[PDB]
C-alpha cells in the first residue's frame, strides 16, 4: 500500500513535477495526495518506489543528492527503516547507514545527511 | 497482494528449494502455499517478484530459462499480462512478447515458450 513521507512542518515527500523520468529530484512540497506524493516500502528489500513512475529513491554518487531512477538493486537504493516509539522513523542509507534521508537547509529538497536527530530527519510514514 | 500462479493441473509456480538466491529455478510443485510459491506483480512495472526471496523472475540470457535473480530493471524481468476471458492469463516476456511463460515437456520447469495457446502457456493467477 502507498505510502506519503511527512515532514515535522507536514509538508511531504515529491517526485518534482511529477515527472517520470530517471534523475528527477526529491523535494518537499505542500501535500496535496497525487500520486507523485505516494510511495511503496518494502522493509525486505529496502527500497523506496514512486507509485508514480515507479521508479526508486536512489542516492547519486556523491552520496548527498537524491533522485529517482529505475531500480538495480543498488546500495544506493536501499534503506533501513529504524522506528522510534514517538511514531517516527529514521530513514538510513544502507550503503552507509550513518548517512539518513534529510533536508536541505531551505527545506525544500530531501537530501543524505549524517544522523544527529535533527528534526527533519525524523519521517512520518503514513 | 501475494499471488499464486496455477497451471491447468493445478500445481504452482515454485522457487526451487524455497531459496534466496540469485539464480534459483523457478519449477513446478504442488501447491503448499509456502512464500515461495508466492509472488507479487505490479503490472505497471510489469515484474514479478517471489515474496519469499523479493527477487524477480528473470529470463536467462538464453531466452529459455527462468530463474529468480535481483530486480535490475531488464526486459528480461518484465512481463505483459494478457487476459482471457475464461479467467487465464497469458505471461509474454516485455524483450520478445511472442515469447511466454510455459512449462518444460514433463511439466517440471518453468521456461519460456513462443505462444501457440499451449493449454499450459495459460496460467491463473490467483
Amino acid at each position: 500500500e502507498a505510502h506519503t513521507l511527512v515532514t515535522p512542518e507536514g509538508n511531504v515527500i515529491d517526485i518534482q513535477g511529477a515527472s517520470q523520468e530517471n534523475g528527477a529530484n526529491a523535494i518537499i512540497y505542500p501535500r496535496h495526495g497525487g500520486e507523485n506524493q505516494l510511495f511503496f516500502i518494502d522493509k525486505q528489500i529496502g527500497w523506496i518506489i514512486s507509485v508514480f513512475s515507479r521508479k526508486a529513491l536512489t542516492v547519486k554518487e556523491n552520496m548527498h543528492d537524491i533522485v529517482q531512477s529505475d531500480y538495480c538493486s543498488l546500495s544506493r537504493q536501499q534503506w533501513i527503516f529504524e522506528d522510534n516509539p514517538d511514531g517516527t522513523t529514521i530513514i538510513r542509507c544502507y550503503e552507509n547507514p550513518e548517512l539518513v534521508l534529510s533536508v536541505t537547509g531551505n527545506i525544500d529538497k530531501v537530501c543524505l545527511s549524517p544522523f544527529t536527530r535533527e528534526a527533519h530527519q525524523l519521517w512520518r510514514i503514513e
